[PDB]
């Protein structure tokens, strides 16, 4: 069958740190050289180089757009995109969404972490967060036909002892089943100061490999324990400037912090080919996400160090479905190949959600915070009660248009989405709103190969995001808005030299927002207008030499505003340049001897929609080294990895606050394969 190949694992790329494809949403994968979006997958090869255990983790080191906000230390991570915030929620598994863990997903587990660039609602519908900057996929581990039974050690600063089996299996005739497990289990002191980390990890990729059908499940359970909580720093009122970061084993926010963050997931997932030039597809899964904390969030108080830690108990039962299902075909026209897809999806989510905010605390931030009083958050305690419901659903309906031996090819897509949220007050349990909206939104692109290894391309796609509930300050406190459609112009060129790959894009994305205006009322009539460039070289260009380079630059406009001070001026949290260049060197004088080397750039940029407030440019430098050997035969694999190996001290900039660095952090690993 022609559809068939929808979900083929794409092939690795010369240097084997990324492939050759990834997931374009409802479409399946496509090859970089056949995708009109700027699209990167960096490979489990990769992961287990540069011991990565997070989603940040992967990529904060190696890719030029994206950077973390929050970091290791904190109970979340956040990404910005093209110059656009993306919940961690928002990461979609297989393309689904609402199946990962909520705040940060572990990665130990995955065969590939994709990341396609720019909004993508017709691929994919809305994300449970609104995110528009981009979709971050993960693409879990399968049970090749050779047994696997790898286990690994691993120490991490201060006093992290972990293990990790990844272990598969194949079974029955021509191995038509396959069973891939892995188990991590990592515990002890973090890098900073008065931190502890406790992380079970438990993984099943299930699959059935038959003549005209495909199944697979995936079971993932984990938990996230903190001892200590890195949390944001704030703006306040009249702050002057920015001070300079402290040490960032410091930890200035709440001492007796803690997270205990719980994450279960399932879900099942087929294709059946009706025909040769007709496949079924549908799957269905769902998660548990249960959130407990105290913690506390710090407030800049005058501009000489002092803040304010303004403490909270948060907590969260989270239950969410989501599924799919849908056909992809294909027939002629002529001189016309259709390869269409019809995709409906649905998510629904319960969320209970209880809150205090209470205590006051003075700081400094250069001193780790001392042992401070935990406020009695004892009336939260017992049963959470339901206070949101999400529904998101729709159905899309696309066709690649293929002329001309595939060289000249255009998408065409159009998706119905329907939004639905109702919330509850967690103390009343009153019905405060019920938003309920449908939107249709289209994809249009082109791709031209002038030679079979130059790609030109453009796209037009949009993004959605549920409109915002306006603050229970202005006139029309507490109705939400109609939803934010944001809108791509991208044109691009890819260059596959063979062992290596240039690509280039020039994107636009405009993107309404809200803000209370002179009237005190909430409207959606600020716009945001980022451009940006973006310029990448990867692969192997030289033997045992792997290079991944890119940069970007991006003026990222706030061109609609209600206010002359911040009208034209920058987006807060948006350098507007960035670059990353990574090297990974097999020596040709040491037997099995890999050296690593990484640099991450990332400019200045403001916290202030005013751009008073201004945090400086930083740097990051990581070291890494593997040498494989053998022991009694089998394969072995000693590895080091330096993150921030020269110390540095350093902001990134958010919206109206700041996220810490994470300090110096040398890990090593012993793995095994038995
Ligand atoms: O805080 C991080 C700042 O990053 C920019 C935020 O992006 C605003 C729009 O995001 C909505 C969905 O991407
Ligand atoms: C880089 C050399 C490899 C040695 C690191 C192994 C650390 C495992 O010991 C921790 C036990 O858990
Ligand atoms: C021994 C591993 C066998 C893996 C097959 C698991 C099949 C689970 O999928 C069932 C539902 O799939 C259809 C989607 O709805
Ligand atoms: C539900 C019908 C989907 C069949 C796809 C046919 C090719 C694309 O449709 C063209 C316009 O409709
Ligand atoms: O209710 C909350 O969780 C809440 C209110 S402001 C806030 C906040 C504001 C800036 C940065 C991080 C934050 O967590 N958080
Ligand atoms: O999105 C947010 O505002 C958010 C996420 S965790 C969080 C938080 C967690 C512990 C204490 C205070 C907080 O504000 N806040
Ligand atoms: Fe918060
Ligand atoms: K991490
Ligand atoms: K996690
Ligand atoms: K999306
Ligand atoms: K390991
Ligand atoms: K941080
Ligand atoms: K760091």
């Amino acid at each position: 069958a022609q559809a068939a190949g929808a979900e083929t694992l794409p092939a690795e790329y010369a240097g084997g740190q990324v492939a050759r494809g990834a997931r374009l949403g409802m479409l399946g994968n496509a090859d970089v050289m056949d995708a009109p979006f700027s699209i990167t997958s960096y490979t489990a090869r990769t992961i287990e180089q540069q011991q990565a255990r997070s989603v940040a983790d992967l990529l904060q080191a190696n890719d030029p757009s994206v950077r973390v906000v929050g970091g290791r230390g904190d109970l979340v991570d956040s990404y910005t995109i093209r110059g656009f915030s993306v919940q961690n929620a928002d990461v979609a598994f297989n393309g689904l969404y609402g199946l990962l863990p909520f705040w940060r997903v572990p990665i130990e587990f995955a065969e590939r972490v994709e990341v396609l660039k720019g909004p993508n609602a017709l691929l994919g519908g809305i994300s449970p967060g609104g995110s528009v900057g981009g979709t971050i996929n993960l693409v879990p581990k399968r049970a090749d036909d050779q047994p696997l039974t790898r286990v690994s050690v691993d120490w991490t600063q201060r006093g992290q002892l972990g293990t990790h089996l990844d272990i598969g299996r194949r079974f029955g005739e021509n191995n038509a089943f396959g069973v891939r497990f892995n188990g991590v289990y990592r515990n002890g002191d973090t890098a900073v100061d008065h931190q502890s980390r406790e992380f079970p990890m438990l993984s099943l990729g299930l699959d059935f490999r038959g003549e005209r059908l495909r199944l697979s499940s995936d079971l993932l359970y984990q938990k996230e324990s903190l001892e200590g909580v890195v949390r944001p720093l704030l703006t306040g009122p009249g702050t002057t400037h920015i001070p300079h970061a402290p040490d960032s084993k410091t930890r200035f926010g709440l001492r007796d912090s803690y997270l205990d963050q719980e994450d279960y997931s399932m879900v099942n997932r087929g294709e059946y080919d009706l025909a040769d030039n007709l496949t079924a597809f549908a799957s269905i899964g769902g998660r548990q996400s249960n959130y407990e904390t105290i913690a506390a969030n710090s407030i800049l108080v005058g501009n000489q160090g002092d803040i304010v830690n303004s403490l909270a108990r948060q907590r969260g039962d989270r239950r969410t479905y989501s599924a799919e299902v849908g056909l992809r075909g294909n027939f002629d026209t002529g001189p016309l190949r259709h390869d269409w897809t019809l995709s409906a999806n649905r998510l629904h989510e319960r969320l209970g959600m209880v809150y205090a905010f209470t205590g006051m605390q003075s700081g400094n931030l250069y001193q780790t915070s001392p042992h401070t009083p935990l406020p009695d958050f004892s009336s939260l305690d017992g049963s959470i009660p339901k206070t949101n419901e999400t529904d998101l659903g729709g159905v899309a309906l696309a066709d690649r248009l293929s002329f001309l031996e595939d060289r000249v090819q255009v998408t065409l897509g159009v998706r119905r989405q329907q939004i639905e949220s109702r919330n509850y007050d967690q103390t009343s349990g009153a019905r405060t709103s019920h938003d309920k909206r449908h939107v249709w939104t289209p994809m249009a692109s082109v791709l031209v190969k002038p030679l079979q290894d130059l790609s030109l391309y453009a796209n037009y796609i949009q993004g959605l995001s549920q409109g915002e509930a306006a603050p229970m300050t202005a006139a029309n406190a507490g109705q939400v808005l109609a939803p934010y459609k944001a809108e791509q112009y991208e044109i691009g060129a890819k260059y596959d030299l063979g062992g290596f790959t240039t690509t280039l894009a020039l994107f636009e994305i405009r993107k309404p927002n809200a803000y209370t205006d002179a009237s005190n009322v909430f409207r959606a009539d600020g716009e945001q207008r980022n451009r940006g460039v973006e310029l990448s070289l990867y692969g192997e260009p030289l033997d045992g030499v792997r290079v991944m380079a890119g940069a970007t630059y991006i003026k990222p406009e706030q061109n609609k505003t209600g206010d002359p001070a911040s009208e034209g001026k920058d987006a807060p949290g948006v350098a507007r340049r960035q670059a990353n260049l990574g090297v990974s060197w097999d020596t040709p004088f040491v037997d099995g001897l890999t050296l690593d080397s990484r640099w991450i750039y990332t400019g200045s940029a403001y916290v202030d929609s005013a751009n008073a407030l201004a945090v400086p440019h930083w740097n990051r430098v990581d070291l890494g080294a593997a040498y494989a050997f053998q022991v009694a035969g089998k394969p072995l694999v000693a590895r080091a990895n330096l993150e921030n190996a020269l110390g540095k001290d350093y902001w990134t900039a958010a919206n109206g606050y700041l996220s810490i660095s994470s300090p110096r952090t040398l890990s090593l690993s012993l793995t095994a394969d038995f």
